[PDB]
C-alpha cells in the first residue's frame, strides 16, 4: 500500500488535489473517515470566487457552473432600515462571484476522481500520521475493523478543522492563532424563491441574517444565534420572524416563506496555524485554517491552497524543482492572513456582540456606512470578496 | 454681562468661534478658567488637515503657516524592520496636511481676538450653565473671588473634555459612547533635528512610537506607555532607548537625540456624546468628543464643528434663517462618527494591547500590510488623514 501522495480527507480540498495530481501523472490515494454518501451531501458553502470558478473550469470540472450556478454582481446590505446595493462587479473592475454550492463541487470532483481511477478509501478513519521526516511517511487508518497503512512520499492534510493531520504537526513547531466569536449561525434551506436578485445581508441590531439562494426556487438563509445553540429552540415561526425582522426593509420585496429543511447550527471562529507544512506533511484547507463564513472564503481558500500545493508537487516530481514545496506555507500564509483579516472585519461589523462596549457597537454602523458609502470602502470590499490573487 | 454668544473656553475652538463671529459683527464673550499663557502653551496638537489650514487662511489668521509650518505629504510606517512610506498627497488626489502646532494656532487666534476687541475673561471658571430653554441662557462664573453672570442668546460649550458644558446638557437627552484604551502616550519635545523628512510611525511589537517634527532642529516624539504612567519612571536614557527600538530600521537614518523638555503623559480614549446641542447650548470640540491622537484629528474636528456652528450662527443673525442651527448636531455627528472610526482603526492597529488574543494581535500586521501595500488601503488612509469634508 504505497503511493506518491497520501491524501487524508475526501472533502473538496482532498478531491481537487487528487484530481490535479492525477492529470499530471502523480499517484495519490485518498483516505476518508466518512461514508462517501455522507461526504457528498454535506451542505455548507454556497459561493465561489472567480478564481475558484476559473480553477474548476481549467481542471475540467466546471462544465455545470453556467447552468447550475448563479452569477453574482452585488451584495444588498440592509441596515438603518434601508437597502445598500454594493455592486462589487463594477467596483472590482469586472470580477464576479458565483452561487455554486459545495455539494455540486464535491459531486463534480468525485466524478472526476472516479473517471481517473483515483483510489479513495471511505469509512476509513486515519488514526495516526507517522514518519514525517522518515524516508517515506506512514498513514495509519482503520477500515472494516482492520488496521491499514499507506506509505507515501508526501501527506496532504485535507481532513478539515476536526481532522487528525493538524495535530500531526510537531507541537514544538506549530503555533495556533485562534479567536471564537460569541455567536453561531442557524442555517436553513427553504423552498421559497429569493425575494430579490442579490444575496442580501441583514446587518440588524437584533442580529445578523442572510438571504442567499441556490436557485430561482430555493433560498439558503442564516440567522445569528447563541454559540452552541440548540436548533430545537427555533420553531419555523421563530425562524421566519427573526429573518423578516433582520432583513425586510420598506421598498424592497418581503422575504418569501416556504417549508424549511436542513436546519443546523455552525460555529463562528477565526483560526490559523503556522506553519502549514513540516517535513513530508502539507496542510491545506480547513485543516490549516478556518474563517467565519460571512465572506464566503473557506472553500475558496482551500482551493487556493490546493492550487499552490498541486503546482508545487508537480514541480518536484516533473521538473526537478523542490523549492516550491519548500515555500508552500510561506506563500499560502501571506494570502491566508489577508483572507483572515477580511473575514474578521465582516464578522465583527455585521453581528451583534452581547454586552459589547457601546462605542465599539456604534462603530459597526460607521463601518457599514463607510464600506457601502465610499469609493475606497466599496473597492476594498469588492477586491476582497471576489477573491484575492493566488501566488 | 449681556452678549449675543457666550463662549465657555478660550482654547482653539472657543477663540476661533469668537473671531469668526467678530468678523460678522456678532458679539461674543469668551470665559476661560485658566490663565492666558497657560492656555496658549498647552502641548498637544501638531498636525492640521488641509481644510483646517484653508479655514485659518480664510479667517485671516493663516499668514504664519507658510513661514513656520511644514507641509506634509507622507507618513513613514515602520514595522517588520522596514520603512513603508505612504504618500498620502498622491493617494488623496493632491490633498495635504501641515505641521503647524496648536500653540501657534492659539497664539494666532488670541492675537486676532485681541485685535478685534473680543472680551476674554481669564482665570474665570464657569461653574454652571443655566436657562438653556429660557428666553436667554445664563453663564455663571467666578473671577477674582467674585461671582459673575453672562446672559446670552446662545452658549457655545468650547471647554474641552473636562469642562462643564457637556454636563450642562440635560442627562435625559444626552447619550455617551466611551471606550478607554489600555495604554497612554508619553510625549516629549527634543532639541534634535528629524532623522528623516517624513513624520514616522513606529508600529513595533514593543509598542507604538512616533517621530514627528516642529522645525529642522526640533522633534516631537511619542511612546506608548502604561495608562496613567508616571513620567518620573522615564529617564531620558529610557526614553531614547525605546524610541530607537521602536522607530529605527536598517537603511534609514537613526533617530537623533537632544535635550528633552515638556515630558508628559496623555490618555488614549474614544468618546462621543449625542446630541451636540440642546436649546441654546451648542457643544463643539473636545467638550463634545475626543479621539486617541494617532491620526491628528481632535483639533481638526474642533475646527470642523466651529466652521458649522459659526456659519449657523451667522445664518441666524445675518441671513435671518435658523434652520442651520437646528441641523448643527446632525451634521457634526455624521462627520465625527467617521472621524471616530478612523481614529479608532489607527489606534487598535499601531499599539500593543497587553494580553490581547493572539489572532487579533496578528491581524495588526495584516492591517498594516493592507493599509500600506494596496491602493484601496492607501486611498482610505489618505482621504481620512488629510481630512474629511465638512457639511
Ligand atoms: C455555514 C457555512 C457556510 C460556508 N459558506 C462558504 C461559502 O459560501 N464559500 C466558501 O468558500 N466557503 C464557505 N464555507 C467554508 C467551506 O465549507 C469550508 O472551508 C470547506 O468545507 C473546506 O474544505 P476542506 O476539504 O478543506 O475540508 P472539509 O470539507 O471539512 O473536508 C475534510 C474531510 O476530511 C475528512 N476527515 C476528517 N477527519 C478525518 C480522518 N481522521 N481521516 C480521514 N478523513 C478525515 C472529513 O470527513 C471530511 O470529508 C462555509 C462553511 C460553513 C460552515
Ligand atoms: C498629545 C496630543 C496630540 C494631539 N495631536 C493632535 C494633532 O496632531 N492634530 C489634531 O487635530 N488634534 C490633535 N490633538 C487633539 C487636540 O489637541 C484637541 O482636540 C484640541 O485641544 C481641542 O480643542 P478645544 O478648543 O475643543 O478644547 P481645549 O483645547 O481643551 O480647550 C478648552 C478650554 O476650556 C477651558 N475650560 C475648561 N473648563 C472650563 C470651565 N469650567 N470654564 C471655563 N473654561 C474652561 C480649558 O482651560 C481650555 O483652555 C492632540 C491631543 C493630544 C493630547
Ligand atoms: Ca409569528
Ligand atoms: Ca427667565
Amino acid at each position: 500500500m504505497r503511493t506518491q501522495v497520501g491524501i487524508v480527507g475526501a472533502g473538496p480540498a482532498g478531491l481537487m488535489l487528487a484530481h490535479l495530481l492525477r492529470r499530471e501523472g502523480i499517484d495519490a490515494v485518498v483516505i476518508e473517515r466518512a461514508a462517501r454518501e455522507h461526504v457528498r451531501t454535506r451542505l455548507r458553502a454556497g459561493v465561489l470566487e472567480q478564481g475558484t470558478v476559473e480553477m474548476l473550469r481549467e481542471a475540467g470540472v466546471g462544465g455545470r457552473i453556467d447552468a447550475v450556478g448563479m452569477e453574482m454582481h452585488a451584495i444588498d446590505f440592509r441596515f438603518g432600515g434601508r437597502s445598500h446595493r454594493l455592486d462589487f462587479h463594477e467596483a472590482s473592475g469586472g470580477r464576479r462571484a458565483w452561487v455554486y454550492p459545495q455539494h455540486e463541487v464535491v459531486t463534480d470532483l468525485m466524478s472526476a476522481c472516479d473517471a481517473g481511477d483515483v483510489p479513495i478509501l471511505y469509512e476509513a478513519p486515519v488514526e495516526r500520521i507517522e514518519g514525517l521526516e522518515d524516508d517515506r511517511a506512514r498513514i495509519v487508518f482503520g477500515q472494516d475493523g482492520a488496521a491499514g497503512e499507506i506509505t507515501c512520499d508526501f501527506v496532504a492534510g485535507c481532513d478539515g478543522f476536526r481532522g487528525v493531520s493538524r495535530g500531526s504537526m510537531p507541537a514544538g513547531i506549530a503555533r495556533g492563532y485562534d479567536r471564537i466569536y460569541p455567536f453561531g449561525w442557524l442555517g436553513i434551506l427553504a423552498d421559497a424563491p429569493p425575494a430579490s436578485p442579490d444575496v442580501t445581508w441583514g446587518c440588524s441590531d437584533r442580529g445578523f441574517a442572510m438571504m442567499s439562494m441556490r436557485s430561482p426556487t430555493v433560498t439558503r438563509l442564516y440567522l445569528q444565534c447563541e454559540p452552541d445553540e440548540d436548533p430545537d429552540a427555533w420553531s419555523d415561526d421563530r425562524i421566519w420572524s427573526e429573518l423578516h425582522r433582520r432583513l425586510d426593509v420598506e421598498g424592497m420585496p418581503s422575504l418569501r416563506e416556504g417549508p424549511i429543511r436542513d436546519k443546523g447550527v455552525t460555529a463562528m471562529r477565526s483560526f490559523l496555524s503556522e506553519p502549514m507544512q513540516h517535513g513530508r506533511l502539507f496542510l491545506a484547507g480547513d485543516a490549516a485554517h478556518i474563517v467565519p463564513p460571512t465572506g464566503a472564503k473557506g472553500l475558496n481558500s482551500a482551493m487556493a491552497d490546493i492550487k499552490v500545493l498541486a503546482a508545487a508537487l508537480v514541480d518536484h516530481y516533473r521538473h526537478g524543482r523542490s523549492d516550491r514545496l519548500a515555500t508552500y506555507s510561506e506563500r499560502c500564509l501571506r494570502r491566508m492572513w489577508l483572507v483572515q483579516r477580511f473575514s474578521a472585519a465582516l464578522c465583527t461589523m455585521v453581528h451583534q456582540f452581547p454586552g459589547q462596549n457601546e462605542f465599539v457597537r456604534r462603530l459597526q454602523r460607521a463601518d457599514l456606512d463607510y464600506m457601502t458609502g465610499t469609493h475606497a470602502g466599496r473597492l476594498q470590499f469588492a477586491e476582497n470578496f471576489t477573491g484575492l490573487p493566488i501566488e
